[PDB]
């Protein structure tokens, strides 16, 4: 589109911000609040619609896992509930086919799903697919050609160096060459021809390191690292270079926004958000009003 969207997050509690980054003047935008806050979801946009995808409502007053679908109309600038899924998932990972969004994984309290749901928009409806061969939250997701690839994530006793892949046409996963680290709360994208896993939780330390899954050679290869390490980041794709957004670092609920060229091998500190955050949800889409 023309905007990075950053929708929830957790600094002390789960947020309910809505912010929108324009790369051309380094400017932020804050538009409607989320209607409950959350962390751990993700975000989408299919057909100039903002989608903010499960979660979990980190309170004093409770802790909620999120089951939701909330829709945003940058148009209006107004969320409103769509279809709720058929479970809670917190540390959710999601992908876009074809107009559909894939909601994979995630927990509910200590239920760590191996299911996967797939949302049609024009009829607001979520079904459940064939589940993966591993239980994964905090699992990074991407979409290349029309392939639907799970990596990483915590199965709910070991964070995983894992991949695995969803063929739609053979409702069917399969195991893919696994990364050469273990990361949990890895920022998942693809760019051109290869599939991203940039730092991460590996159990003990937040991971700066990032890695490329080529899907014609099956091999993952380290690119530089990133500037900060971070577990819990967003990520996503803007004019065909990699964002991420926030995390943590052991230490800082980062504001952090770096910028990966693929041409120059190179991060580069890009911009701070309004305040430090983690678990936040990403996305793309044109400018409201
Ligand atoms: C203390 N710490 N630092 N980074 C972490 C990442 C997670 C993972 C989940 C896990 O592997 O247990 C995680 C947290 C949030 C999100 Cl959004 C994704 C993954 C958990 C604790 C962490």
């Amino acid at each position: 589109g023309r905007l990075i969207y950053t929708a929830g997050g957790y600094f002390r509690q789960s947020l309910s911000y809505l912010e929108a980054y324009n790369p051309s003047n380094g400017s932020w935008l804050r538009l409607a609040d989320l209607q409950v806050p959350r962390s751990g979801l993700a975000g989408c946009v299919v057909g100039g619609l903002l989608y903010a995808v499960g979660g979990r409502n980190n309170s004093p007053d409770g802790n909620t896992d999120s089951s939701a679908l909330d829709c945003y109309n940058p148009m209006t600038n107004q969320w409103s509930p769509c279809a709720s899924m058929s479970v809670p998932r917190n540390r959710i990972g999601v992908g876009v086919i074809d107009g559909h969004i894939y909601a994979v994984g995630g927990s509910h309290g200590c239920i760590h799903h191996s299911s996967v749901e797939r949302y049609e928009p024009e009829r607001d409806e979520w079904h459940l697919v064939a589940p993966m061969l591993t239980r994964r939250i905090g699992v990074g997701v991407a979409v290349l050609n029309r392939l639907l690839y799970a990596v990483g994530g915590f199965d709910g006793t070991n964070r995983l160096n894992s991949a695995e892949c969803y063929y739609p046409e053979r409702n069917e996963w399969r195991m893919i060459t696994p990364m050469n680290t273990i990361r949990s709360g890895a920022g998942v994208c693809v760019l051109h021809n290869c599939i991203y896993a940039a730092g991460g939780y590996d159990g003990q330390d937040q991971l700066n390191s990032v890695e490329r899954y080529d899907v014609e050679t099956e091999t993952w290869t380290f690119v530089a690292p990133m500037r900060h390490h971070r577990s819990a980041l967003g990520i996503t794709v803007h004019q065909g270079k990699i964002y991420v957004l926030g995390g943590y670092d052991g230490h800082t609920f980062l504001d952090s926004v770096e910028c990966y060229d693929p041409d120059s091998d190179t991060w580069s500190e890009v911009t701070r958000m309004t305040s430090g955050r983690s678990g936040v949800g990403v996305a793309v889409t044109m400018e409201p009003c």
